């Protein structure tokens, strides 16, 4: 069993942690056989005994800058009062930094009626940020 993602290079920090710190918890992920990167494309390699380990494994090293797409009518649910309430979903899902842009009107391309929301974290960790946002934002009233 084999897996390859490609991280972005200024992401690569992140993915392999201060001192390897990161890399480090990939590597002892039981199962797990080796993980390579090609440092010329960005690209990992995990190779591994089962698809669950080796997937355990990209877990912590799949890295990315993903915007979400963030009603403007809704953004206060998902801010808070005293900004907390954002703070606590970066910090509860586990990313590393969400940046809410507010670009100047004279900029062309933005989906109409949305504020952009980067995350930076893991695809995991932003996916549980993701049903966060959700839920402040349709389901919460
Ligand atoms: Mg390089």
């Amino acid at each position: 069993f084999h897996e390859q993602f490609i991280v972005r290079e200024d992401l690569m920090g992140l993915a392999i942690g201060t001192h390897g710190a990161n890399i480090q918890q990939a590597r002892k992920v039981p199962g797990v056989t080796a993980i390579d990167l090609d440092e010329d494309t960005c690209t990992f390699h995990i190779y591994g005994e089962d698809q669950d380990a080796v997937k355990k494994a990209r877990s912590f090293l799949e890295f990315a800058e993903d915007v979400i797409q963030v009603p403007r009518n809704l953004v206060g649910k998902v801010i808070g009062k005293n900004g907390k309430l954002i703070q606590e979903i970066v910090d509860k899902s586990g990313v590393v930094r969400v940046r809410i842009e507010a670009e100047n009107e004279k900029n062309v391309p933005q989906e109409e009626g949305m504020v952009p929301f980067v995350f930076v974290g893991t695809k995991d960790s932003i996916a549980n940020a993701t049903v966060l946002l959700d839920y402040h934002l349709n389901y919460l009233k």
